[PDB]
């Protein structure tokens, strides 16, 4: 019924109904004119004839190891390249945000209501005949049939990039501060009104929760000592709301910023590490400022751990995922002479493609034990039995699973993957190829080009019939990976602009914030600029055990 | 005891305590270096030797009328000059925001908690020996003594720029959407979470209030027809809460977006005009999009009226009180190639200096009646008595009062002007000269330099002793005005950046919003780009009465 259901406007042109049966494409600043914005301009012709494909941009960055070794040892050449990485990626995001799950058109309700996730692409209209628009059958294939045929794990497929459980649990700990779906409203609503990296999973979403977690002395957070080790406090001691099964004793009901981090001891591991780091920074600032009160010590510490988070994510977490020989660099000054919006709204699609459940192994191997999912979930006495030291040493050695390549979602969490399929349809996601076009990628012409193989492509083609009807989420998990990589092209090219806008879009990277006095002088400024996952564990885990995001 | 109470750092360098009695200035990206950021760099010595004073630029813009008559008709030259106006004023506001009433240091609470007003200057620390820091007596002079000696109006002083009551009530109506102090929390807390021009004074702050005001047919707002004229609906049949005295009849309680607009018929006049304009735009959009539903007609009408508001404010409202011969232009495209944060946070000082009560006369002369403050306030029966047309014609003729120059605050609202003094000290405002240095203005060396005369200056000399202790709010109302103007240098050079960042920092001025499809096509786009106070009255007030912001 809606004349824009076929998604006619190309090259990011906006569609608007002009009557019951007619439409018009607004091609403003798209580089193209014509009915559906497909006729390029002469300057656009030159750029399209010169812009290299992302797979070529992935080859030079992962080859010529000796040439990148020269560039890395030159600050000028490294900064000029890192600046190009920042700007080229960040141009793809709409900031301020536009659409959400309920508005396929711009409106003030969509912009102002921070409870919605935002949308890179507008949702399909209710009165469209097919789920994707006009293409495909009236009903998408059975989500359980897609789940069992191409998603579920037969034999465990390890990640060829060496990603370990330290990386996987870091990915789960980090992303679950801005991925906090409000299941009371719907899959398109969020509870992290910060919409970014505010470390609410450490300090609390609301002020009242924060004050319950604070000691109100030297800016530190409340803690307890079990067996000589610093662990988060209990629910009984702080009276914060946590999510635990009714069979969990009171001394094991740990209280952390995120109310669900008692789900798995992997999240509680990082929650304990970051808690210790906060109090460690409180001791440093108090050493440098005996005149500061409790509130300033807490606040300045919080800002320092935020900078440490963004520093570790870019230079370690993203560095490992990229597989680049070029050393990425967290430097906000690279954007001061550029056009960049220091804001961010968390996108629903970013939430979808971050369901990296294939990372999870069949068993969690700690020291000389192999816990199943039943034994590991909601059992933090495991953490107390082994300690952070052996926890780090065990997760550093155990390798995680490959995300792309298909058929690697462990069956323990199969209902989550099936829900990621079902909820994507509930929120009226557009097709995979529509999101590939939205991010300047060539649309797949067949299921075999997508998967890079024949068997899964045959099962998909029997289910979806036409490639233009393939859904985004299952395509990500079964996409052909880059050579010996963990992700395909769609995962990287769509997630990098979201990931970059959420890290650099933080206010601490803005010129008025990025200065030593914001972090208590040059001593606190050095804490951020020398942060690393290795130094985070070495400063807060006994014995200073070697850790990394890759297996040795 | 705080070593930063003397505000030692100059040129926006940030002070930080480095001990119980030692401080350090952070001169990062200030153009200066040294202990208190006072030694200029080479590029700083060149800019300080080439930048003209604000009064010089005001002279050039208010003189050479024939030259501006040529520039106004050269579209490239006019856009070029308006570009310089927008960029030079933008550089002064901290965006993302920094301090508030409770945080003199940058903190995540200060940035995230949207209930606060932000602060262009940090508050004075509570442990400083004097209210202003280290200068003046232990207590500031009697606010009643200041109010009665330099503020209370003995004889009405008309505005030399000819501002009428159409302007005075437009200022009151427009600003009272982002100036809504939360008196349940404190003067530094706002109830306007949009922090800008979201037209919540028409549609409501919360979604539940908006639905009470909406008719849910053709996107129109509810209304009633009294005597053949369109007026807002009553609280009796809408249940939306309004502030009315307990004696007001049920059918005289008009229900509009802002709960306090029943305070004066002047506010209810503009609320009625804008209500009509929304339903008129709805008729225009439905005429062009007969396939749209209620929600999209409403949401698009809202975005259009927001655009109309920013248009009228820049090209009529700001055009009137600037006194410029250069015709101001509202054109978001002038910032697409410029560094500009498309976000805004309402500053508390912007609220402080927008207290333009000297505009009010001693009586409100409508047609042939002269109503006192007692008769005018909370008397919507006056509006139904005379009608909108007579209201527009009467207020166009009645001249408002001069805001600067001293002694023009009407005695009927003396309780307000004292509160502005008290609440400013309660919020620990810094001195007048400290705020002048904050906005690149020369500090006043004497009270006579501030007032431009002898009498009021000698009174302020005997109250404050030192000029560096003079407060911001009373200085704005007693400052020497510009020649035959309404405001002084401080009122203009401090308020213009706040006003700029609030108008152009709106999301609809961002590139992904400034296009026809956002506003329902080229017809709705034309409603924004050809809006004016004259067309607003002509399209919505019966008879198309002549109106203006200046008396004829
Ligand atoms: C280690 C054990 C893990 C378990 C038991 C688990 C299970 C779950 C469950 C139950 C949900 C919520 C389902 C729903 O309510 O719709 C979820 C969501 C999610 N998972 Fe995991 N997962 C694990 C690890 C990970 C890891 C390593 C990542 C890495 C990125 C990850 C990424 C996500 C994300 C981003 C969400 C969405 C968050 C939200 O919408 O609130 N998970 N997972
Ligand atoms: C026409 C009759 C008017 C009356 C009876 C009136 C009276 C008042 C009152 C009672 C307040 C509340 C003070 C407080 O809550 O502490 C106030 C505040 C204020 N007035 Fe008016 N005023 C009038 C017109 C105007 C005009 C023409 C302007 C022009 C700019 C103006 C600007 C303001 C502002 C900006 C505030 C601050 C409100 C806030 O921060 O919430 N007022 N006035
Ligand atoms: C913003 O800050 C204010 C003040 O710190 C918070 O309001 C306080 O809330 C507590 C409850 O947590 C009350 O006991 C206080 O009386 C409140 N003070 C004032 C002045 O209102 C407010 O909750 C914060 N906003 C958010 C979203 O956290
Ligand atoms: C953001 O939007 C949601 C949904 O449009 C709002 O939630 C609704 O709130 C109204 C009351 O205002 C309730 O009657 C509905 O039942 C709610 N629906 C859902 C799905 O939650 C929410 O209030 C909006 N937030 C803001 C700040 O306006
Ligand atoms: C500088 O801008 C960025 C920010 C994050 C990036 C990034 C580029 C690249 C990658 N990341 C991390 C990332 C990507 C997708 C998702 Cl979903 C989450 C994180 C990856 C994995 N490869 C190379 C390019
Ligand atoms: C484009 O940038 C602006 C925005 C608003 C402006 C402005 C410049 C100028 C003025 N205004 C309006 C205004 C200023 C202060 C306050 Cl407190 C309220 C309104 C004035 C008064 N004259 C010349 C310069
Ligand atoms: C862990 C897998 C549990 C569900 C598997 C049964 C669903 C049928 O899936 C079948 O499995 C075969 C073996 O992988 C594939 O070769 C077939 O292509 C596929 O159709
Ligand atoms: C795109 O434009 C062509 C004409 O150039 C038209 O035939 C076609 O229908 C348009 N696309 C869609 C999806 O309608
Ligand atoms: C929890 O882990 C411990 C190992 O420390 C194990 O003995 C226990 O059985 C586990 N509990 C459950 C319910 O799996
Ligand atoms: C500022 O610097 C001067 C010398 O540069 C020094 O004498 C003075 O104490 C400093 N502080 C103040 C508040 O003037
Ligand atoms: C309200 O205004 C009317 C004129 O419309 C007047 O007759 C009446 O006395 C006024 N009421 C008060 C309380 O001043």
């Amino acid at each position: 019924a809606n004349p824009c259901c076929s998604n006619p406007c190309q090259n990011r042109g906006e569609c608007m109904s002009t009557g019951f049966d007619q439409y018009k494409c607004d091609c403003t600043r798209t580089g193209f004119y014509g009915e559906n914005c497909t006729t390029p301009e002469f300057l656009t012709r030159i750029k399209l004839l010169l812009k290299p494909t992302p797979n070529t941009v992935h080859y030079i960055l992962t080859h010529f190891k000796g040439v990148w070794n020269i560039v890395n040892n030159i600050p000028f050449l490294r900064s000029l390249i890192m600046k190009y990485v920042l700007t080229s990626r960040s141009y793809l995001i709409d900031s301020p945000p536009t659409y959400n799950v309920h508005y396929g058109y711009k409106s003030w309700e969509a912009f102002s209501n921070l409870s919605y996730y935002t949308r890179a692409l507008p949702p399909v209209a209710d009165d469209c005949p097919t789920p994707m628009g006009v293409k495909g059958n009236k009903e998408l294939p059975d989500s359980k049939e897609v789940l069992e045929k191409v998603l579920l794990r037969r034999e465990f497929i390890p990640d060829p990039q060496g990603s370990n459980m330290m990386f996987a649990f870091f990915a789960q700990h980090f992303t679950h501060q801005f991925f906090k779906t409000d299941h009371k409203r719907g899959p398109g609503f969020t509870r992290g009104l910060g919409h970014g990296v505010d470390l609410n999973h450490i300090y609390g979403e609301t002020l009242d929760r924060q004050h319950k977690l604070r000691l109100f002395k030297d800016g530190k957070l409340k803690y307890q000592v079990i067996g000589g080790e610093v662990y988060p406090p209990t629910v009984k001691d702080t009276q914060v709301e946590m999510i635990y099964p009714p069979h969990i004793p009171e001394n094991l009901q740990f209280a952390v910023g995120q109310e669900v981090f008692g789900l798995v001891p992997g999240l509680m591991m990082y929650a304990t590490i970051w808690l210790r780091e906060h109090n460690r920074v409180c001791d440093i600032l108090k050493q440098e400022h005996p005149e500061w009160g409790d509130e300033q010590l807490f606040q300045t510490s919080r800002l320092i751990l935020i900078g440490e988070t963004i520093k570790i994510v870019i230079e370690d977490y993203v560095q490992h995922l990229s597989g680049y020989h070029f050393k990425l660099k967290f430097d906000p000054e690279l954007l001061f002479n550029q056009q960049f919006q220091y804001q961010n709204r968390i996108a629903s699609e970013f939430n979808t493609l971050y369901h990296w459940h294939p990372l999870l192994p069949d068993t969690f191997n700690i020291e000389d034990q192999e816990y199943s999912f039943k034994q590991f979930l909601y059992n933090n006495s495991i953490l107390l039995e082994h300690g952070l030291t052996q926890f780090v040493e065990s997760f550093t050695r155990q390798i995680a699973g490959r995300v792309a390549g298909g058929r690697n979602v462990p069956i323990a969490v199969q209902a989550v993957a099936k829900a990621s399929i079902d909820q994507s349809r509930e929120m009226k996601y557009q097709s995979l190829n529509e999101y590939r076009k939205r991010f300047s990628l060539k649309p797949y012409t067949s299921f075999e080009e997508l998967t890079g193989e024949k068997e899964m492509a045959a099962e998909l083609k029997a289910l979806y019939s036409d490639i233009d009807v393939m859904e985004l989420y299952p395509a990500l998990l079964v996409e052909k990976p880059r050579p010996d990589a963990i992700f395909g092209e769609t995962m990287v090219e769509l997630g990098a602009p979201f990931s970059l806008k959420g890290l650099m879009g933080n206010p601490i990277c803005s010129p008025q914030y990025w200065k030593p006095s914001t972090f208590g002088g040059e001593v606190g400024f050095k804490i951020i600029n020398t942060a690393s996952i290795q130094s985070l564990i070495c400063n807060n885990v006994k014995g200073c055990p070697f850790t990394s995001f890759n297996v040795q």
